[PDB]
């Protein structure tokens, strides 16, 4: 079997993405942040506190004639940005962009944290990392992907995020017509349950090519390019007026700035991203200062490809028995 579901922006500057998700019967329709750096499936609910919920679209198990209560069971995360959810948890039908897995862990949220409630667009999450992760207790439950892998055509799932424009998850295939050249594999090691790989290098604008191990996570449910420190400060050493600010929380530069590129080694083959995918836009509204989308990895622990890096290149997820990951340039 396979998969193919269209991912689309939540807003103007590509903040996250979402992916319709069907689940239960008959389907209810959830608009769900696909996450390769977590690995729990959950959503808003009936069970959801009502306070926490503003806008977003719910599942109601019992509405769903295949749901059942995996008794005993419940789940809480807290993810790198601070925000976290908690609930109880259901088996029911999960559907994909065509492809099915029957008895899905689907996890109901009774809580969620502010920022959850404050994005009317994002109805829950999609994980994608190793089942190793998942916060199930007393139960450990497997991803969507872990679920499926057995039935699909071939044990992969891909990412091709636009640049302010839909994109496309396929499970299951390669799409050969959607990107160009060739896909250059590397290494992933899943100790610690996450697409964990090692980059050989970038370079900043037409500059030279340093060749130095990057060890990071591919991460689609992270918006932005978190990287060390003596990178992240090349990059804007070469943007007039770009500046650290402890106020905001990041690099910003001036809105009248012209960004360079920013070039990721894979393998020997390089990934370029444009210097207008890391603009995040005013930090304020009417702000002449911007926000950087290429940030200081230091205090996070783990240097992750983001959004930025990753909608640059057509990306495979290949889930064979030793892991690995594709990028090629699109």
């Amino acid at each position: 079997s396979t998969g193919s579901a269209t991912t689309t922006p939540i807003d103007s500057l590509d903040d996250a993405y979402i992916t319709p998700v069907q689940i239960g019967t008959p389907a209810q329709t959830l608009n769900l942040d696909f996450d390769t750096g977590s690995s729990d499936l959950w959503v808003f609910s009936s069970e959801t506190t009502a306070s926490e919920v503003d806008g977003q679209t719910i599942y109601t198990p019992s509405k769903s004639t295949t749901a059942k209560l995996l008794s005993g069971a419940t789940w809480s995360i807290s993810y790198g940005d601070g925000s976290s959810s908690s609930g109880d948890v259901y088996t029911d039908t999960v559907s994909v962009g065509g492809l099915t897995v029957t008895g899905q862990a689907v996890e109901s949220a009774k809580k969620v944290s502010s920022s959850f409630t404050e994005d009317s667009t994002i109805d829950g999450l999609l994980g994608l990392a190793f089942s190793t992760l998942n916060t199930v207790s007393p139960t450990q439950q497997k991803t969507f992907f872990d679920n499926a892998k057995a039935s699909l055509d071939s044990p992969v799932f891909t990412a091709d995020l636009g640049y302010h424009a839909p994109g496309t998850y396929n499970f299951g295939f390669i799409d050969t017509t959607a990107y160009t050249g060739s896909i250059t594999y590397t290494a992933v090691s899943t100790k610690q349950g996450f697409w964990e790989w090692t980059s050989t290098g970038y370079a900043v604008g037409s500059g030279t090519f340093k060749s130095t191990s990057i060890d990071g996570i591919a991460d689609t449910g992270t918006t932005l390019l978190y990287l060390p420190a003596t990178v992240v400060s090349a990059y804007w050493a070469q943007v007039s007026g770009a500046k650290s600010s402890s106020s905001v929380g990041g690099y910003v530069f001036p809105c009248s700035a012209t960004l360079p590129s920013f070039t990721f080694g894979v393998g020997s083959a390089r990934i370029v991203i444009p210097g207008d995918y890391i603009d995040f836009g005013p930090i304020s509204t009417g702000s002449s200062s911007c926000f950087g989308g290429i940030q200081s990895s230091a205090g996070i622990g783990i240097n992750i490809f983001g959004d930025v890096a990753l909608k640059a290149a057509f990306v495979v997820f290949n889930g064979a028995t030793t892991p690995t990951l594709g990028f090629a340039s699109k």
